[PDB]
């Protein structure tokens, strides 16, 4: 494969000690689980068991995510990065971390954000909302950016509003990862309908740029009231939903233009596919909340070629927001 390097801040962690980028010999100081009262059950993830927590010093609600220790450099990379973005813009706030004195399980300890749900916000979300949100998110990821880091998840579940006060906070850092120029990363992040085509194509020399294709997936379902917009079964199907709307000549332009190598897999399923204009999937249902401004702006998101996506940067200077 052709090499490639991310457009905007390619060397920030270059230009760092290793002491910032290098999480395995990062000193993680767990502190005492006793300070905290586990309230209520809020969720499990796959790794993870998540409480609604008080913090007896203060009388603060806290959330406290209890980790399966199936690997512990993952939970060190997670950590560091916490720890690298703590107080960023829209970036959840790593509060502490303890370990219970019996169990030893580790614990993540992170300031209380009260959510509204996905379903909730949908119907009565405005044109003007999913503007002002798609901001709030876009000042989280240039700044991780700036800071070196690719979240590498960008997903509606991963994105906490608290509508009443209009706060956004961009969550689980748990696959997010130091960017480093013309280093070879795995493929097997993101979930499947958030993938960008350099994952599912195996081109493993990606950057922040696989995050603005996560959140043009994102920006499509909230505009086009369709959601997930890439309805994909399985990793090679999730390509097949992106080149039914992308279409399969500028798919083979990006395999040529980084001399990628297409599975055999995608032989018998691909097919021949045209590419689609934005407009096609606008109903009644969902005019309200598109716009000649949002169209531009998701087309020049959700791009084959990952150098050709615009930056988070770039993107808060789209027409899109001039309203915010
Ligand atoms: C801990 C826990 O409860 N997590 C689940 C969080 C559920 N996230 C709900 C959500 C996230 C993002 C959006 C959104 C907003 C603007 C543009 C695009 C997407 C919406 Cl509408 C809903």
């Amino acid at each position: 494969p052709v090499p490639s390097r991310a457009r905007v801040y390619t060397d920030v962690n270059t230009h760092r000690p290793s002491e910032y980028w290098d999480y395995e010999s990062h000193v993680v100081e767990w502190g005492n689980q006793d300070d905290y009262q586990l309230v209520r059950k809020l969720g499990r993830g796959k790794y993870s068991e998540v409480f609604e927590a008080i913090n007896i010093t203060n009388n603060e609600k806290v959330v406290v995510k209890i980790l399966k220790p199936v690997k512990k450099k993952k939970i060190k990379r997670e950590i560091k990065i916490l720890e690298n973005l703590r107080g960023g813009p829209n970036i959840i706030t790593l509060a502490d971390i303890v370990k219970d004195p019996v169990s030893r399980t580790p614990a993540l300890v992170f300031e209380h954000v009260n959510n509204t749900d996905f379903k909730q916000l949908y119907q009565t979300l405005t044109d003007y909302d999913i503007r002002f949100y798609m901001y709030e998110i876009l000042k989280a990821l240039d700044y991780c950016h700036s800071m070196g880091i690719m979240h590498r998840d960008v997903k509606p579940h991963n994105v906490m509003i608290d509508h009443e006060h209009r706060k956004l906070r961009l969550i689980d850092w748990g696959l997010a990862e130091f960017y480093h120029p013309g280093q070879e990363y795995n493929v097997r992040v993101a979930s499947r309908y958030f993938k960008g085509p350099e994952l599912l194509v195996d081109y493993q020399m990606y950057d922040y740029s696989l995050d603005m294709w996560s959140l043009g997936c994102m920006l499509a379902s909230m505009i086009f009231r369709k959601e997930p917009f890439f309805h994909g079964h399985d990793n090679y199907d999730q390509l097949v939903r992106i080149a039914k709307v992308l279409g399969t000549e500028d798919l083979y332009d990006y395999i040529d233009k980084y001399n990628i190598e297409l599975d055999p897999r995608f032989n018998d399923i691909l097919g021949r596919h045209s590419r689609k204009r934005w407009e096609r999937f606008v109903h009644s249902e969902n005019q309200h909340l598109v716009s000649p401004e949002a169209l531009d702006f998701l087309d020049k998101l959700l791009r084959y070629d990952h150098q050709s996506r615009l930056t988070a940067r770039e993107a808060m200077e789209h027409p899109y927001f001039y309203t915010v």
